[PDB]
């Protein structure tokens, strides 16, 4: 299996994982369309488990690029639209300053100022109402941009409401099972536990916890085979067959807002192909990612551009993930890992490798 792809995904992986101290690690390239896994290391130091095709990760805020497409299936459905009141869905919700925060704002974390986090005391649905109505925005609707699992947890939640399917449900139907994800889980069963590999945070073994809105900002585990499925999904989805969910996979590589050269989509974030190295590894810190920034409207947005690099980081607790392709370049990268080690390491390495293929 060509040796150039061997040579430049070894020599850029075996030091990141030697300077990162990465318990394991799996990756996949998908080159000309096709994927090429690599494996290292242990999914449970304990028990000896090496790191396979088959062993699940926490995708942690990677979760959020099936969410979207999630989102814009639903909207290709007709169910939802981006442009609707975020009340429309939720009539609890009937404190002022929801007025003019859409479906939009709350995909994109432009509602002005939601949390990063739920706080861990909210764990009714009363609590996260109580949470939403108290809520006080520092910025006006569609004006600054604060990346938050509140803002595109509560997208999710609505916007499977008229479906009547729960989160997961709607989920399972209309994403995994059409794109034959049959190893993508919110909740891992019984039956593949013994692939789930453990995260590992100061040296102890983890996994990620319960926590409101967990499905729809956090929740999806994966083996590398399925998320190299999911990157050839999203690199051409003209391919899909299912007519909404191919819709939505292009709405969700929209490009809604500019903030620096980022475009923020529903989940997945572009650049404009070819990119600066140094702005995707910079801007990749959280330090930046995780920082308010004011954003450009795009009136209207732009559909999926070909010649982008599209990408997302996401971690737990003991997890740390990165996926990103450029579609023009039928090429693409995922990298699974069960240490949370710093972004800048990953699209560093993702950077080397992708630009060596290119
Ligand atoms: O172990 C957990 O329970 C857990 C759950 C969700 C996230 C994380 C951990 C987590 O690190 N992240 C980040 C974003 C994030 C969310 C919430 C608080 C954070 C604090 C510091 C850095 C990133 C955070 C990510 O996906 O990159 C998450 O979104």
């Amino acid at each position: 299996a060509p040796q150039q792809i061997n040579d430049i995904v070894h020599r850029t992986i075996t030091p990141l994982i030697e300077q990162q101290k990465i318990p394991g690690m799996a990756v996949a390239v998908i080159y000309q369309g096709k994927p090429y896994y690599f494996t290292w290391g242990y999914a449970d130091i304990a028990k000896k488990q090496p790191v396979t095709q088959q062993t699940l990760f926490e995708l942690g805020s990677v979760s959020k690029t099936f969410t979207g497409v999630l989102g814009g299936d639903a909207i290709a459905r007709g169910e939802i639209k981006l442009s609707d009141p975020t009340t429309k869905y939720w009539p609890e919700l009937t404190a002022k300053q929801w007025n003019g925060i859409t479906l939009l704002h709350l995909a994109t974390y432009t509602a002005g100022g939601l949390p990063l986090q739920v706080p861990d005391e909210v764990k009714s649905s009363s609590d996260l109402l109580r949470f939403y109505q108290n809520w006080q925005p520092a910025w006006a609707p569609g004006t600054q941009r604060l990346y938050a699992n509140s803002s595109i947890g509560l997208f999710g939640a609505l916007a499977v409401k008229p479906s009547g399917l729960s989160f997961e449900q709607a989920m399972q139907t209309r994403v995994f099972q059409p794109l034959k994800l049959n190893h993508t889980w919110i909740n891992v069963p019984p039956a593949e536990e013994k692939n789930y590999a453990w995260g590992y945070r100061e040296g102890k073994a983890v996994h990620v916890s319960p926590g409101a809105l967990d499905a729809e900002a956090y929740g999806v585990k994966s083996t590398i085979e399925d998320m190299a499925r999911w990157v050839q999904s999203n690199l051409k989805p003209l391919d899909i067959n299912e007519k909404t969910l191919q819709q939505g996979i292009q709405l969700a590589q929209s490009r809604y807002w500019q903030t620096g050269d980022m475009y923020q989509g529903l989940g997945w974030e572009m650049l404009d192909w070819p990119v600066n190295p140094d702005s995707i590894i910079n801007g990749s810190d959280n330090k930046i990612a995780l920082a308010a920034r004011p954003v450009k409207a795009i009136t209207p947005p732009t559909p999926a551009v070909r010649a982008s690099w599209v990408h997302k980081t996401g971690a737990t607790g003991g997890f740390g993930s990165y996926v990103a392709f450029i579609p023009e370049k039928e090429l693409g990268i995922v990298m699974l890992a069960n240490k949370n080690y710093p972004n800048p390491a990953r699209v560093d390495a993702a950077w080397q490798i992708l630009n060596a293929l290119q």
